[PDB]
């Protein structure tokens, strides 16, 4: 199960991240780097005291997954802004 | 193919709904009930400029959707209100 | 959908490519390298004023694909030589 | 599964087929007809030398093939030119 | 056909391989490494003079398979102990 | 879904099974035959400590099984020997 | 597969209702109206332990269900009796 | 009408045979063993008088049957229970 | 078996009903009604004695009959005259 | 359209008729002897005004009917009795 | 329950019967003939303890039956011979 | 074609046949036995000249016959009577 | 093989006969009266070479047949005529 | 309904004709061709007054029939015979 | 799912051909006749705008086909008119 | 024969019903409402003289039909049309 | 697909088997009893060079089988003998 | 019961067309080409005196056939063979 996600350039020094992530909380969320690479963790909050009548159906799987990613020599970031569960981040190289 | 979401109930009067819908506008999305039914519609944006040099993948299609459903006579919520690609909608008995 | 390819080694500081390219025309095609790495793009000639009457069946998709990648440190080429749809690419390491 | 296979017409006595076969020699394929019918077979020299630790990855088989086809009585071509893994043969109503 | 395998970690200077290799004969294996990084190859001993009335049935498939890793800058291995069809590897960085 | 395994014959009275089954112990697995019929269970070890942390990926699952089979009267083997993921059983006719 | 059923009526002020039910507990299924209409809904108790030795043969299957019913004018109802599989349930006009 | 059934095993000196049995009576059945196996007759009540006006559909048939099967050497027998429409017979060895 | 029964002439607000029945008594008939709606069953009397030779054959089967029908909410009935084997019955809604 | 007929016996100089027979006029039937047998015939009536809505279902047909009947020797009559819709005539042999 | 019949001729004053009748007793039929017929009427006999096992299949049924007959002018009659369980009577016309 | 048969009282080791049989001779019939079980044909013997005006109708079918059944080893039979076109057979086990 | 039969009436002193018969020879049928009767023998021919292939389909059977028939007192006849292979044969009672 | 009919002896290139019908007027039957091929309809005239009594049973049946064949080409017919009710028709292609 | 079909014939110089085409444009479908052969083609026109809110119901399916009909000797074409859905195309032999 | 639907919504104040009606004519068809809900009936033209001769194969049956729709409360009408075999019905508010 | 099944027997002693065996020569099929049970096992000679061209057409397909035969008592087999694909085996009891 | 066949081609000048035919003999089928075609008709040995004892179950019906295939123009046959159940037959161009 491959989450959907995009991928844009911009030229040969500049490239364009866009992350689908709806419905994620903060708290299911812990950050990370391990040797001028780049490592991605996923973990969904253990779902609540939520009553299983009041939960009619459930066709979002909010489970969790974990990438880790050797960064090519050598990209680096600049800012992080999460806007309507879509992610933008800005690259300065 | 099913699509992904979750349901799950507040109180006697609310319920919490969950679907995978990342970047979309509050003109990209409509709310419709009409005597007896009820019809749900994405209608995004006109989109912004794409070009699949820019895009290095597309996994995300972002184009307008339609969901259709019947109101039993006669059930009332209460806002809506929309945020992190998740939907929220009081609804008061 | 992954076109099939080829690849052989000859020992180890020799690699053999061979592409299979049935179809593709030089127009739809477009080189490039970024980073001391490599870049791979498809991209199928938008078809023609081609009658559908005369075409009686398409089982070859010819549409388009993006692959991009880093060189391990350090890979270089030689030449290239195009024939018979296969692809037969000498390097000079 | 189905064959990948495109196919175009050209004039009132000319068709364009496209198939993809990526490395063939004249002497790896044939063509026939015979009174009525019609039979396409690719007999592939006998291959070069293959060894399983030169091929890295063989994602291509480049072996003999046939197809067959009834001839209505009476239609006939021009000649059978063949060029990248394409086939072109012109055909005179 | 991926097979299954298995990879802990256990700080950001250190990691565990545990890998699944059940069936297979020394006879079948052969070593290597090729410009700081990784080859992985695997080949199944050809089978025996071995009566198929003898053989009940074959759900394992015992064939051959072959990985290649560079091994992002710069990773080192310590000892291998083998032991109950379960891959053990010691990994001194 | 079928599981993969191998089976040969020896001799007259010996077989050989091949399954695949790395990591366990001789307590994680038992074997078993009762008046007719027979019983194969493996019962694994109480797990070690698994931390999905550590877990970087769990391709085997390494929890109990069990398998049944009727014993025609009335035969028999010899011993059990375990090895390398991989089960040994003499059987004498 | 659509499910079988069974219902009767009494006279014109009372319907009977009679449904074959073996080997359910009172607890596994719950009767509710909810204006207008009466709801059987059933919920089957928590699975104790129970081996699949322990099972030699199952040929009964034990689920619940959820329908809401329509109260024909004016029906109403009364008792839940249990019975040699048949549960009595009187819905009176 | 012949009734569903169900075998199970509950320990080494235990079977566990389940059989749907819904709406019969402990009189209208008979049991007798016969050289080898056990037969199992059953003779369902008269029917009571009936109205098919109080028959709104009348899918189940209420007649008589006759079960008949081997006791496996040696198999022996505990107590004949049914409860909602289920028959359990707990066999010993 | 049912009665031949004709509906005929009455008004728009009348329904006329005629029914074919010779050598019918009214002890042999017998009426009654169970809420809303109504249903009718009839009984003939235990004859004189009769002899089946005095009976040659009973083409005719006069025996008891069951019809039944909704009601337009609401109708209602106003005579009932018989005549000629023929019954005439007005029914005023 | 002829009539259905049952038939029965009295005695020796005397017999009873049962017909189920709606709608016959007295004045629409004949009698005639001719000759060794009897002839009976039957008429209808002049149609009155009679609307098609009036008619929902003719059950009872009346047409035309032809019949002839003879005297063995040597036989005689008796009676004519006429009763509940069916007639009942002594004849004496 | 009446007889199954078969008859045969003789002659114009002879006549021979075969009557498939398993059971009767002469003393349990008995002759008479009433004015221009004749009347066979057929008894049977106290029931004895029968106990219900000893029956396994009644084919023969025993029951009462009822018969009359008259004689043409002018007939007349011969003799009676009794064979193999089967009646031969002659009469004489 | 099968005979009627009956099969009544005798004993619990004795079983009684009946079969109904009027007019058949002995050379009508004929005995036939091979090996444990047993078969029997009945071909009843060419007749005197007999017009099938004699036999008005054959509802009586005077022909072939054959019935075939498994002994509970090992049962036995004991004598053959034969009586009122009723068969009296002791069987003794 | 008997011929299908069909009759008409003409009066008491004369009779009308239709009968469908293909075929029949007036010197291959023969009259004779016996006793209160009247027998009619119907013959054949004797078969001529005939080739089988002319026939193509017999619809029309020529074998054997015999019937017997009386006069009831006091009945007379009259005349005979023959009609488009179809016999007219008056009689007298 | 179909006539019966034959098809007997003429030639290799001569066919004959036989259909079964006896009592059939020129009137009642009446030819009629439509291009190469051939169709036959009978309508037997409106008789004289006929009463049903006259005709006790039809069991042969008097109205219209319609075959269909298609003719190899290009047979043709020569004259037509009717002989006792069998038809003779000589056909020569 | 084999579509349905229908075909008339007028004469031996005429064939009628009757199709049901409901909704059906005349550039839907074309006609053509193609050397011994008779294609009928169909082309449905390019879709409007539609939207599918404006369908509340499409139970009706609409699309086309393309069949060639060989002319059986000797078939010619002549109109073509469209009534009730009803299309008539006259063949001419 | 009944008609396949559609049914379509056409905008706020309109709905559009479709319904698949070949060769119907509108004097074979009428309308009435009755009480809540809405009656069509069909009654389909008496065929014609049609010779089956003309009817290769007759798979369309031409019968009468009858179709009744609850108005939902509350629709309201406006043109009922057919054409090409389809019946479209705009339904408005 | 069940496979069809003959099987004989030829007296107490005696048992024939008859099976229809196309095609199959005596190497491609096997027997053997194994201690109780009798099993016919097929297996079909090593595939000669066949073109598929030199194949027209196939409809009968050539494989083998295997079963174990419970030898009743207490049956023996004699000898195999093949003719017009029928195949005889005696099973001597 | 008619025969599976295969065709085949065999080569330049030969075709091959297989046919299961399992236990007919020559003489039972006979050969005959007429105007185009072929005829195979097939005339099954008339069955033996068989005893349904002999039988077990008899699934296989031994009766007649008959083929016919059109002759392409324009084929020709060499031989026809049959053996072990398949009939084999080659066509010589």
């Amino acid at each position: 199960a491959t989450p959907a996600y995009d991928l844009q350039k911009r030229d040969a020094n500049n490239y364009l991240l866009t992350v689908s992530v709806p419905g994620w909380k903060e708290e299911e969320l812990e950050i990370e780097t391990v040797g001028g690479n780049l490592n991605i963790t996923g973990k969904h909050t253990e779902e609540t005291v939520e009553d299983q009548t009041h939960w009619i159906y459930r066709g979002i799987r909010k489970a969790d997954f974990q990438l880790s990613f050797s960064l090519p020599e050598h990209a680096k970031v600049n800012n992080a802004k999460l806007e309507q569960g879509l992610l933008l981040v800005e690259i300065y190289q």
